[PDB]
């Protein structure tokens, strides 16, 4: 779809068999979820944002459905205040900015 | 223009008579710059992101030019690792997401 920005651009996700909502976030390189339970191996990773850094688990090659569109990629798990879909996934679903 | 997301969506800004680059950030409610010098009164404000919170100065009714488009609104000043154009300004320039 087209999404305007009068409200936070939140969409419905399916990831690791679980349903979540997440913010379409063009300012995020990476995709990060709080409180999902993903299978298999992971590596610790530190991420930097406003306010400092955060420790996350990095999972690779994770399938995700983003507003009905399929992608696969890295998903970070850690204490984000809101789940975010970043550019690593947005490029796969053909998401663009327009003005 | 249309901007794809294979690279960070960075654009050229003019704000407070100064030139900067900033990230088009749909995941930011607010617009925040590091190291600009804005005129007049301001209020302290705390902002939350990944990694915790940040103290900023809030300036109201600040003109900005974003990739050649005019807007006016709140601009936060504080130690962000990258300057960000948030939804408060993006709505004024007619920015949308599309996929
Ligand atoms: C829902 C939040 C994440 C909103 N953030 C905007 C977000 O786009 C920024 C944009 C941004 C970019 C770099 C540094 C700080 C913030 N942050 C971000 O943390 O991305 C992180 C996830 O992937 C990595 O790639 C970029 C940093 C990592 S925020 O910077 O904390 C923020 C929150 C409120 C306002 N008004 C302005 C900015």
């Amino acid at each position: 779809p087209q999404i305007t920005l009068w409200q936070r651009p939140i969409v419905t996700i399916k990831v690791g068999g679980q349903l979540r909502e997440a913010l379409i976030d063009t300012g995020a390189d990476d995709t990060i979820f709080e409180e999902i339970n993903l299978p298999g191996r992971w590596k610790p990773k530190l991420i930097g944002g406003i306010g400092g850094f955060m420790k996350v688990r990095q999972y690779d090659q994770i399938p995700i459905e983003i507003c009905g569109h399929q992608a696969i990629g890295t998903v970070l798990v850690g204490p984000t205040p809101i789940n975010v879909i970043g550019r690593n996934m947005l490029t796969q679903i053909g998401c663009t900015l327009n003005f």
